[PDB]
């Protein structure tokens, strides 16, 4: 029965993949071999070329991503050979180092063995490989609230955070056959962080804000031709509003706008003064400035939207339908200053793609 | 056949209306009379109470409107008695005066006779009763581009604009039986305008920007219980971002951000400087400041979203489903600083409601 779903997804994927790669003649024979492999084994294994192109197609089809112009230059690392937790840890360390690339961030994905019978071989608990811990106990709030439940689960496993506002969570993942995940502290030499300063306002450093250099999303499932790679962490570089308009600004995140207003010298007393807006713009200028000054890749939302316009143009020229999720593509500051705001997008789901999956804690 | 649609919409509307008004006992008899009136005449006439409550329900059900907390205090003017173009003009003048209310804007709707056999009795051509003209001819762009086609149609009818950037369009409407609409210049004594100045930056007045005090949308159809009031202009007060983030900022509108940047003393050369964002915030501060200084009602988007949160709470308490269009409810600056951004809304269409209708020019 699932052989049916699998074979169907296989046909659809191999045909499209090989057509894009100029390999249309090889489809019939490759499909023959896949049909046999499924019958005999219940599954099939992707060639290196298929897996690479599949992961790139999945980024290309990610409706919520403004950064897709660069889909074809994704660096794909095939780690389907891993079997041990040391190998997994070392692969994850390696991904941090190679994606970071001394600041000149390389979009990269590391792909681990896929689910077999719906059974995961490796289950990554982190939301991102680099993320700060969060704590809330009797009135006291420290760190990133979005990390509270994962932080608590880590401290059930014997990890203990220093309870600064920026503790790095350890890597945490579980291997097939193990009842419990294992965790490993990140080597600080691998993790670039950027202090936030402002180009003109010297007091801005008084806020003692910082953020990490590379967002490496590690909790999504990559699905390609019916094969489910539940562990396949990937990264790009940040768009500054993710940090300045959301991570540092949201009330349920670091909630810094009132402190930003004070250091930039404006009152935070009257809605009509638009002090939240002014604070957001200055915080976002600081974030871009800081990353650039330190030589860590970042894109501003205007440049990102201009790149996305080229992605829409390239889709049309290639004769591919564009899909998109307008509610995620607009940036959270000045969205109507981008072309995205002024058009609509078909939010159809096309595979290969990246998918949410249930948390293993919570 | 349309008697079917009409009678059905009638039943649904009268039942809900009378239930909200405490008049549930009177429904059966009122429906009896409506059934007879439809049979004999092809239509039915709303009581003053029904029409008033229907227009209020239509605002309440307007998914794209952030300003609905105040739905029940809509001032409804019943002008179903008008038969002549002088009466229509005078009603429209009266609406401007009474809605404006010397700056303390009263949300108001004036309701004209409804469509009979799908035949309009009065057809209003204006998008808003007060709006600026726009011109584009051989390279030359003047005024509001969104008004170009209506401006051209007016100049086909013998009107001539002064070709300032802020010419007031005349009222223009057509009566049943007339082949052509008529137009009337607005008396300038009726039209409040606000010069845009900034609270701290004195050079801002050099841009010589202004805007009109009251948005009076005059091209939508109000539908209540199956009766179609295609001419029923209504107004609220502005939310400052409509003026500062869209009318004065959009590239296809007045396109002022580059000029704003220059007068506030910042470079407009690098996307990473976020100069468009900074210019937007200062333009929006100026707009709020200017309206307030002149005593003309306006709301900022933070206060408006806080009022909308109370509207959602009141809907729940009343046991009414909330409907909303997230893409229109978020403001165009700092949307993630509002609660609206962080939730979702059911965009179902519920009647009574306001609806688009085809332009009679174009
Ligand atoms: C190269 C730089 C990149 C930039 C600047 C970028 C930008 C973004 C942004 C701003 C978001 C919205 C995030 C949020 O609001 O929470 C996003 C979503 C997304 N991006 Fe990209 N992206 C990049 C690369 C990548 C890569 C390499 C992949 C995968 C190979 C990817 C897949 C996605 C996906 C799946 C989402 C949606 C996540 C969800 O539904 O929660 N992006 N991207
Ligand atoms: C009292 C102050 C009011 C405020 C501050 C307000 C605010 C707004 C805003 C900001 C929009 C979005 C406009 C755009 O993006 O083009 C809007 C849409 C709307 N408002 Fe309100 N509004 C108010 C009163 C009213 C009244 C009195 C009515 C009708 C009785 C109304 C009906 C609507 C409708 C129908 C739309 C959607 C128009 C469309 O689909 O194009 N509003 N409102
Ligand atoms: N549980 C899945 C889940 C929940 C929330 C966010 C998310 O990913 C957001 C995301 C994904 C990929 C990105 C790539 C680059 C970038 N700058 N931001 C990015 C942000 C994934
Ligand atoms: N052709 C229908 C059409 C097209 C575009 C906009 C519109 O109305 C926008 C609108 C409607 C009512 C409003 C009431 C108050 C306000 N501040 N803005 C408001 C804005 C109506
Ligand atoms: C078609 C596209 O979604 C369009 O730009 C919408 C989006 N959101 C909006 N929101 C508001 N309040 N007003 C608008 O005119 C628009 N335009
Ligand atoms: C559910 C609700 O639409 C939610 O706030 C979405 C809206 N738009 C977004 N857009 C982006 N880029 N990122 C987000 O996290 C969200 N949140
Ligand atoms: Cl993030
Ligand atoms: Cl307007």
């Amino acid at each position: 029965e699932e052989k049916e779903i699998l074979w169907n997804e296989a046909k659809a994927f191999i045909a499209a993949c090989y057509q894009e790669l100029g390999k249309a003649a090889e489809v019939k024979d490759r499909l023959a071999d896949i049909k046999s492999e499924i019958d005999l084994t219940g599954s099939y294994v992707h060639t290196k070329e298929e897996l690479e192109h599949g992961a790139k197609m999945a980024w290309r089809n990610s409706n919520r991503c403004i950064g897709r112009l660069f889909w074809n230059s994704l660096n794909v690392i095939d780690r389907r050979d891993v079997r041990t937790k040391e190998e997994v840890r070392d692969a994850l360390f390696h991904h941090i180092e190679t994606a970071t690339n001394n600041g000149k961030i390389r979009p990269t994905i590391t792909i681990f063995p896929p689910e077999e019978k719906g059974e995961k071989q490796v289950e990554i608990w982190n939301h991102q490989l680099i993320r700060y811990a969060g704590y809330e106990s009797d009135g006291e709030r420290i760190g990133d609230p979005a990390s509270c439940s994962l932080t608590a689960a880590c401290e059930e496993l014997g990890w203990r955070g220093e309870r600064t506002d920026f503790d790095l969570l350890p890597l945490i993942f579980r291997m097939k056959g193990d009842e419990q995940p294992v965790w490993y502290e990140l080597p600080r030499s691998l993790v670039i962080e950027v202090p936030i300063t402002h180009p003109d306002i010297e007091a801005f450093s008084d806020l003692e804000l910082k953020w990490y250099g590379v967002p490496i999303i590690s909790d999504m499932k990559l699905e390609v031709g019916g094969i489910h790679y539940n562990a396949a962490p990937f990264n790009g570089w940040y768009m500054g509003t993710e940090i300045g308009a959301r991570n540092l600004a949201d009330e349920k995140r670091y909630d810094k706008l009132k402190k930003v207003a004070s250091v930039i010298g404006i009152a935070a007393d009257y809605n009509t003064d638009l002090w939240k807006d002014q604070a957001l713009v200055e915080l976002n200028k600081a974030v871009l400035h800081s990353y650039k000054k330190q030589g860590v890749s970042i894109v501003d939302h205007h440049t990102a939207a201009s790149q996305f316009k080229r992605f829409e143009e390239q889709a049309e020229e290639a004769g591919r339908k564009l899909t998109g999720d307008w509610t995620w593509l607009i940036p959270p500051i000045s969205p109507a200053a981008t072309h995205i705001f002024h058009r609509s997008y078909d939010n159809s789901i096309v595979k290969p793609n990246y998918f949410y999956q249930d948390k293993p804690y919570e």
